[PDB]
């Protein structure tokens, strides 16, 4: 039977059918969406969308026997995976998020559809080359994100008070939002200097950033 | 009358009279705007308005005779029907959005001159090489906006009660445009992790949009 | 003296001598600002600046005749020229606007020293190139601005009121500054759809900066 | 001895130790962040600390010995002698800000571990090609901080009342935050032309800005 199944596997139709099948879950997702719809047909479709998830855990258990160790060591594959495990977990108990969280099993259309997946890859290819830069930067984040801390917590704790408080700020004036009129204006109502450590802050972070780009474009 | 026509079509006469009148349409309309000049010259301007319109139907009705099928296969010719068949549409009934898209007309200056048409065209073929790109965001955005209304909707429905409006407050996001002050501040009042959900956004929805631009810094 | 003073002129001592007065003029400006200093030595000051004026259109004038109409066709001397012409309107009479633009002065700096020159020269060579582009855009600009007064003026006038004040707001729009939460969700609030006007807006423009950067990065 | 201590020093475990210290001591800055954490084991923080700051001087005089001239001939080593500096300057008293600057000694990780000193010292080459451009701009910045100073202070003494001022809002407007609803806009319900002052301003300096990065991507 190996070979039987092997062969409804890497079938175009099978493969076909369950892009299929994303596509309607998505269609049916946004239609979840509606406190109107869900008053209408939402019965209709908590029942269609229990009955995709058996179909894929169904294909999962399909495709392990066709793969075995080849199936854990392929990304795409962990990655359906475990987007339909989060999708079995109950709708109930713990935490709610994973209710919510089911809806990452559109992303199958990622892996399900290749070109997704050559610029998926293609993408994620120019991390490692990132890799280098993103822990400068994250050191000198952390380092900040603590003088910064120490220096506005008291009079600015909302800002600063904590230092994962602090990153958040920090992120903030790095994405350049609302930095001046929002936080170092009012710091310096306090603490006249305050802009002696956002200013410097900021070249850093955006000459870092400006590199970065320049290297995406080293390929 | 074939041969005579198609002499007084294509002929820098017919083209230089025409580009005579989008400049001179255009400066009309700009004058349509105040409401002082409208007091003074309305009626000037909505006949010289009628004439205009007459002239580019005569023109578009030659045109036509002179290329038959060849013309409902240019990109350029094509929308001067459609921009022109716009401003057909009486100044009554239905909306009046069709009275505010007349002014689409002005594009004609970027259809009836060339380099111009150089230059948007240079600009549109980098289009089907963001397709894939362009395609990869949307179904992020899809998913997201999904996620966001059924996490935010019941306390922050302005933001995020409808899926459409996940969308547009996705979308300022993304632009970076007063996202920290204005939503997820606001948004971590209530749920103190939302950090969790729009930090990462951010920095992928960013990747994403990096890469599409060294991507054109390719072709 | 022809000869005499083409000698003085073309002197590495005249120029840095000039320079020289540059700086301490830019040193007494910078020097100006404070309401307190005006008030220990604002005489030593105001006769400083007046002393540098003459010296400057004793260069002027020497340089002139030293070139003739070699002069009149060098961007950078007819610059100085009317820099200092600039700088030599009466401190009582006019627009005082012209009192402050005898700053600009400063920019003489970039004038008399050739590795800035060459830099400055550098930026501005790239702009010819960018014509084509920067004129789609102003009629693009053009365009909806016309459109956005006749849609919003009557309720939102000082956002859209003037085909002026329209090219303003489009400016902030399209810098992406408080667009969502400063125009377009209040003028959503009136006219719902005006979401298909800006997002629309928003990407043109920002798609056509990315190519006008992507074709800089190409010459 | 000397050779005794030349084998010590330059020894991979000399180095693993010192590396071990850092990650030690910046896990150990991170927890001195905590309130809570403070009154527990404040003790243990402060003297294992001060521990810290006894090795690090060590290893720098030892490295010194080792090195003599060739130490503070080389960029990395100064660093680590001024951080360390800064970190022996007591607990008291004059500027506070001094026990701040002691958390600035976690960038002896960025000293410590070469690759980062790779892409550090990669970040930095690039300035002198931007010095230039980089004089360019503040030579720019003073001539418009001055203006500005003159032309809006009386009215707009928070935005522009002194030189310094004018710096700190042109760079708001600059790094371009909030720039039109938290300043231009007000300043024109005054001096309705300062638009004719700020949009110019903001078209160089976008575009410098952008020819530095293009001028970075030649590099
Ligand atoms: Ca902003
Ligand atoms: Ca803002």
């Amino acid at each position: 039977m190996y070979l039987r199944i092997t062969n409804i596997v890497e079938s175009s139709f099978f493969t076909k059918f369950i892009i299929y099948l994303i596509v309607l879950n998505g269609i049916t997702m946004g239609l979840e969406t509606s406190k109107t719809f869900m008053q209408s047909f939402g019965v209709y479709t908590t029942l269609f969308n229990q009955i995709v998830i058996t179909i894929f855990t169904i294909e999962i258990i399909l495709r392990i026997y066709v793969h075995r160790i080849s199936f854990f060591k392929d990304p795409w594959s962990l990655f359906d995976f475990f987007v339909v495990a989060i999708s079995l977990v109950p709708t109930s108990s713990g935490f709610e998020i994973l209710r919510v969280l089911r809806v990452l099993r559109l992303f199958r259309l990622v892996t399900a559809v290749p070109q997704m997946r050559k610029i998926v890859s293609a993408l994620i290819s120019v991390i490692p080359g990132m890799l280098s830069v993103i822990a400068l930067m994250t050191l000198f984040f952390y380092i900040f994100a603590i003088m910064a801390t120490q220096l506005f917590g008291e009079r600015f704790p909302e800002w600063f008070g904590t230092l994962g408080e602090s990153f958040y700020t920090l992120f903030q004036v790095m994405t350049l939002d609302d930095w001046s009129d929002g936080i170092v204006r009012p710091l310096m109502e306090v603490y006249p200097y305050a802009w002696v450590f956002f200013i410097p802050f900021i070249f850093v972070v955006t000459f870092v950033m400006i590199n970065l780009v320049v290297a995406i474009c080293v390929d």
